[PDB]
C-alpha cells in the first residue's frame, strides 16, 4: 500500500503554466522534469588533488607570457555528485522566454521545490558468448540504495554548475547526468610576471605551497549532512524554498549623459525634412557647466545629474596568495567601437546538452559572445579623452590625453587600460539574464562588505541560497572484503532516477505608452539569419540546437 | 495492500450491454478490452521529416501528369505512440451492428471512458548456445516504467488513426498495437500542372520550401502535457468524457424531387394489372412551374419545395501553399449510372487486423468501395442536362447542354465536371456510418466558418473531442552514458498492457407503420453471396475476416 | 456582401426517379425580364380557384 | 461547348457565403400558406412554394 | 505620408494573413471520372484552357 | 490546408542524414481511404479529408 | 494568448533596416513634423486548425 517496487513514487511534469492574477501581475510556475543518471564514483575516497601547468612548452606556465593560462589550483574531489538545476534553459522553452521578454516589464523569483523519484539501480554482469564477444547483462538490484543529501544550511562550498556548463540538460526528452561535486582547497600559488620579450636569462618563479593551518578547510558530506537512503520504492523531497530577492527589469535603457534633462532650445524649426536646426550661439546660451575657464555652454560641457556608466580597468590581472586572476567587469554596452573587454562582454563555452548544435562534429565546444542589451552605460574607449584644467578648447597635443597615447612607454598600453572612473555619481543597469545558458540565482559572498552585484547571475539570495542536492551510489560490495586493505572490489552498478522541480516567478505585464511600435523578439524566415526558425526546429535526424535569445527588447526612459 | 507487483489493477470486459429504459429508448454500453503492446521507439528524438516524390520515373512527380500521386509533405515524428479506439469495429460485434441497424431509428453518442492496466515491461537478452544459434531470454524488469499522457485540452494536432487504418484491432482475442504519433508540419509545396500530352520541352516545377516563421508550430508531449509513469502495479484512468453531439438517423430516404408532394390525378384507374393510367392532358392540367415559355405542366417541370441532393465538381483538385489535393465530396447515391467520383463513394484500404481476410496472401491491402445507402440525393450525370431560357421543348442541339458535350475543346471534359448546383435549396442526408472500418467521431475544425458536415465521420464534437491518449517506453539506459554524446546505448525493452474502454450510446427503437414488410440486414446461406454466413465464421485454421455491413436498411418518408 | 446571386437555368438533374428541373429562388426578373433565370412562378388553376 | 444558345450564365452558380436575398413572396389567392419541412439532416434555407 | 505631394491618394493592397484557405489558380486542375492518372490532354482541364 | 489535416502517412524508416528524405510504403500497399475508386492506391493528394 | 510551442513565435516588430517596410523611421515624426501611418500586420501567431 504505502510502498513497493511496482508503484511509481512521482509524476513527470515539465509544463510551464501562466497564472494571470489581475492588475497585470503574473504567477509563472515552471515545471521541469528530467531523467537523471548516476554511476559509481571512480573512487570512494575523498581526494585532495592538485593541477599544476608548469609544462615549459605549449600553454605551460614556465613559458614567458603565459601567465593568463594558469590553471594551477587544488581541489577536494568527492565521490558525491551534484544535481544542479540553476540555469535558464532548464526551466523554459525558447518560446516561453520570448513571451516573457516581449510582454513583461519585470520578473522576480518566488519559490523552488525539488523531488527525486522512481529510483532504479541496476548491476552489470559479463556474459561470455561465442566468438570471444562478451555481452553485458543488466539486472535490477532491488535492495540497492542511492544516497541523497540536501544541504539546507549551506555548510558546503557553493558550486554553481552553470559556469562550467554542468547543469541539467536543456531538453526535456533527453536523459541527463548530475555533475561530480568538487570544491577548491587553499593552496599557496606564486607566479612571476613576464612578457615574450623578457630577457632569456630571466627565471620564472612558478611555485605551489604546502597546506596551511590557518586556511585549511576539509569538509565531508557524511559528517556535515543528514543522508537519506533511497531504494526503488523510496521518494525524496526538498520541501519548498522561498526566495528573498530583488526584482529584475525586463527593459533596457538608451539614455546616456547626452540625453539627460532639458534639451537646448532650437532657434527655429527646420525648413525642410532634410534641414538641420540651429541653437542660440554657445556664448549667448543659458546653462551650467563645471568648466569655468571658457565662457560658453555646449551640449558636451553641460552639467548632468550623474554619470551613466563608468570606465573600467582592462584587462586587469590582480594576484593574491592564490595566483593571478582577471578582475571581473560589469557587463555594459560595447557601443559602436565594439569594445568587449572594456565593457565586459561575456563569452561562454558549452556542449550539445546545453544547446550546441547536435549536428556539429569535433571536440570543440560551441562559443558565443554575449553583449549587453543596454545601449546607455557602455564606454567607447577610442572616443574617450581627458583634457587639462584650465580647459583649453581646442587643446594642443600636450593639453589632451587620448587613447593613442602610450603609458610608461609601452606602445599598446593606454591610460584607458588603467583608468577607473567609478565614483559616487556612477549609475548603470543590472547584468542581463542570459538564456538558455545563464545562471538564474547566486549565493552572496560572506564578507562584511559585499559587492553591489554579481556578474554571473541576475538574482542574488539575500539570506541563504537554495540548498545544494547531492547524490551518490554507495559501495556495492562483493563477497571478498578486507576492511584493512586499501583496494576494494565492488560490483559494477549504476542508477537512473527522475528529478522534478518547480520554480515560481512573479512577473508584471508591460505598459505600452509610446506612439511608435516597439522592438520585439521575433523569429524570421530569412536564410542565414540568426533568428531563422530552422534553428529552433528539429532536423531530419532529430538534431536540436538552442542559441541565446535576446532579452530586454523594449526600452524604458531612464530620466 | 494498495499496490504490488502480484495483483491485477483492472478487469477485462469486452461485452456489449443493452439497457432498455422504456418509451423505446435504449442505453447501449459497449465495453472493449484489448491486450496492447509497445516497443521502444527507433529514436528518442523528435524528428522533422520530409517526404518528396520527385523520382522522374514511375509514380514520381517529375513525370507529366502524375500530379495526383503527390505524397510530398513534412511531419514531426515523435517517439510517442497513440492509443486510438475510434472506429466502429472496435466497439461492436457484427451481430451488434445488425441488431442496431434493423431495430433502431436513431443513434447518438453519450460518454467515453478509458483505462490502462496490468502494465508488463520486459527486457530482451541474448543467450549464446551451441551451433552459433543465439536464443533470446525474456526477463521482467520490475522497476521499469511506461509513460502515459492524456491530452484533455486538445493542444496537440488531432490525428485520427481510422483514416490510416491504424486504430486498435477489431478482434477482441487478438493482440494489438498503438500507432506511432506524428503530425504535419507546414512546408511550402509548389507543383506544376501538366498532362501526358504536354510538350517535351515543358519543365515541371516541383519544389519544397524552407520552414516559415509565420506558420511554424513544433510541439512536444513533454512540455505540453502532464505525464504519468506506470510501473507494473500502477493503473491509469482517463475519467469519463461526455459527448455533445447531434443524433444520427439509422434510416435512409428514397424520395427525390420527382417524389415530393401531391402526385397528379389519374383520369381513370387502370383497366388491368398490366395497364398504365393516364393523366389530364398537360395543356389542361393544373399546377405550377418556373418555366413560363411553355403553357403546360409536366411532372418534370413542376415546381418543388426544394432541391434534394446537388451536383458537385469532380474530380476537383485545388492547390494551396501545401500542394494539390482533391476536394472532398459529400457521399451520395451513385444511382443507376454508378457514378462514384461524382457522388463521392468512399474507397478505403485496410489490413488483416481491421478485417481483411487472414487467409489472404500478399502485401496488397483489402480494398472496398462504400456506396451511400441513400437512394434520394444522388445525381446520375449522364442523364442530367441544361437547356436555354426561354425553354424550347424539344430543344435543338444548340439549345441543350448535355454530358457528351466538350468543355474548352477537351473531349472528356464535360460541364458536369465543373458544375456546382449547391445553393439555398439543397437538402441531403448525413454521411452513412461505416462498419467496421469507419470513424465514429471527429474533431471540429477551428475556423470561424465551419463546414456543415465532415465526410469522414458521422459525429462531430460540438466543443472539444475526447482526449488523445499517448504512451511510450522511456529510455532504458545501460551503464555507459554520456549526456554530451549524440549516440545513446540502451537496453532492448518492450511492454504489454491492457486497454479497456467504455462507450455509451442513446438509441431509440424504430416505429413500424408500413403494411408491407421492411428490408432488413440478414445473412444468407447462398454460395458466393456477399452476406453468406461463412464470412463471419472462423475458418478451419482460425482465420477471421469482417466485411462492411449495410447500414440504414429501413426507409423513412422525407416529406 | 452580395445581394442576390446567379442561378443555373434551366437545370435538369436526374436521379433514380427521373429528370426534374431544379427549383430556383424567386427573385426580381429586373429589366431584362428574365423569368427562368430569376425563377418566376407560373401557376395554372380553375374557376373554383379564381379563373 | 460550341452550342450557340448555351451561355456561361446557364451553368454559372454565384451562390456563396456573401449571398443575401429576401424570402419568397406570399401569393394571393393561389399561393400555399405553410409547408412541411423536409426530413433530412441538412435542410434547405427556404422552400420555394410557401412563405 | 504628409511629405508626399500631388493629388494622387496613397494606395495599399491588403493580403490576408491566413496561409490556409487561399487558392493558387494556376496550380488547380480538374480531371474526368473515372480518374486516369496520368491524364491525357482531353482528360484534364487546367487553367491554360480557353472557355 | 487540406494536405495538412489528420494523420500523416507512416514513413518506412527515419532519414539517414539531415539532407536525406524519407520514403513511404508503396502507394499500392498503403492503407487509407480515397473518393476515387478507379485507381487502387492511396496518395497524400487523393486522401479523403474531413 | 497561450504559449504552447517549443520554437519562438512570429511577432510584429519594427526594425532599423533601411528601406524596410517596418523601419521605425516611418512611425516617427519628420523634421518638419510630417507623420505617416502604414498598415500593420495582424494575426502574427498561428494556431492549429485541427
Amino acid at each position: 500500500g504505502g510502498g513497493g517496487i511496482g508503484v511509481s513514487t512521482g509524476t513527470y511534469d515539465n509544463q510551464t503554466t501562466y497564472k494571470f492574477l489581475g492588475d497585470g501581475w503574473v504567477e509563472i510556475t515552471a515545471h521541469a522534469s528530467r531523467l537523471l543518471h548516476l554511476g559509481m564514483p571512480p573512487s570512494e575516497n575523498y581526494c585532495r588533488v592538485t593541477v599544476h601547468n608548469n609544462q615549459t612548452t605549449g600553454h605551460g606556465t614556465k613559458v614567458k607570457g603565459n601567465m593568463a593560462y594558469d590553471d594551477t589550483h587544488q581541489q577536494i574531489w568527492t565521490p558525491w555528485s551534484l544535481v544542479d538545476a540553476n540555469a535558464w534553459g532548464v526551466w523554459f522553452q525558447p518560446s516561453d522566454w520570448q513571451f516573457i521578454q516581449n510582454s513583461m516589464e519585470s520578473l522576480n523569483l518566488d519559490s523552488l521545490s525539488q523531488e527525486l523519484f522512481n529510483v532504479v539501480v541496476k548491476t552489470v554482469t559479463e556474459q561470455q558468448g561465442a566468438g570471444q564477444d562478451a555481452i553485458k547483462v543488466y539486472n535490477n538490484d532491488l535492495t540497492a540504495c542511492m544516497m541523497v543529501a540536501l544541504d539546507s544550511n549551506n555548510i558546503l562550498p557553493y558550486t554553481p554548475a552553470a559556469q562550467t556548463s554542468e547543469t541539467l540538460g536543456f531538453y526535456p526528452w533527453k536523459p541527463t547526468a548530475p555533475a561530480p561535486y568538487r570544491y577548491y582547497f587553499f593552496m599557496p600559488r606564486q607566479l612571476s610576471v613576464t612578457s615574450s620579450n623578457s630577457a632569456e636569462g630571466t627565471q620564472i618563479t612558478d611555485t605551489i605551497g604546502e597546506p596551511q593551518a590557518l586556511n585549511s578547510q576539509f569538509f565531508t558530506i557524511e559528517n556535515t549532512l543528514p543522508i537519506t537512503l533511497l531504494r526503488t520504492g523510496d521518494e525524496f523531497t526538498t520541501g519548498t524554498y522561498i526566495f528573498n530577492t530583488d526584482p529584475l527589469k525586463l527593459t533596457h535603457t538608451w539614455q546616456t549623459n547626452r540625453h539627460l534633462g532639458m534639451p537646448p532650445r532650437i532657434t527655429d524649426l527646420p525648413t525642410s525634412d532634410t534641414a538641420t536646426a540651429s541653437l542660440t550661439a554657445n556664448g549667448d546660451r543659458f546653462g551650467s557647466t563645471q568648466t569655468q575657464n571658457v565662457n560658453y555652454v555646449t551640449e558636451a560641457l553641460r552639467t548632468r545629474p550623474a554619470q551613466i556608466g563608468f570606465m573600467q580597468p582592462h584587462d586587469n590581472f590582480e594576484a593574491n596568495r592564490g595566483g593571478p586572476f582577471k578582475v571581473p567587469v560589469v557587463p555594459l554596452d560595447i557601443t559602436a567601437g565594439e569594445d568587449h573587454d572594456a565593457n565586459g562582454a561575456i563569452r561562454f563555452n558549452y556542449g550539445k546538452q546545453h544547446g550546441e548544435d547536435w549536428a556539429k562534429q569535433g571536440a570543440a565546444p560551441e562559443r558565443y559572445t554575449w553583449d549587453a542589451i543596454d545601449s546607455a552605460a557602455g564606454r567607447d574607449t577610442a572616443r574617450c579623452f581627458v583634457q587639462s584644467a584650465p580647459i583649453s578648447i581646442p587643446p594642443n597635443q600636450n593639453q589632451i590625453l587620448q587613447r593613442e597615447d602610450a603609458i610608461a612607454g609601452r606602445t599598446n598600453m593606454h591610460y584607458t587600460n588603467v583608468f577607473n572612473s567609478y565614483g559616487p555619481l556612477s549609475a548603470f543597469p543590472h547584468p542581463d539574464p542570459i538564456y538558455p545558458n545563464g545562471q538564474i540565482w547566486d549565493k552572496e559572498l560572506d564578507l562584511e562588505h559585499k559587492p553591489r552585484l554579481h556578474v554571473t547571475a541576475p538574482f542574488v539570495c539575500k539570506n541563504n541560497p537554495p540548498g545544494q542536492l547531492f547524490v551518490r551510489l554507495g559501495p556495492n560490495l562483493t563477497d571478498q572484503f578486507d576492511p584493512n586493505s586499501t583496494t576494494v572490489s565492488r560490483i559494477v552498478t549504476y542508477s537512473t532516477f527522475y528529478w522534478k522541480g518547480i520554480l515560481k516567478f512573479k512577473a508584471k505585464l508591460r505598459p505600452n505608452l509610446t506612439w511608435n511600435p516597439v522592438y520585439q523578439a521575433t523569429t524570421d524566415s530569412v536564410a542565414n539569419s540568426y533568428m531563422n526558425v530552422k534553428k529552433w526546429l528539429p532536423s531530419a535526424t532529430g538534431n536540436m540546437h538552442s542559441d541565446p535569445l535576446i532579452c530586454r527588447p523594449v526600452p524604458h526612459m531612464t530620466y
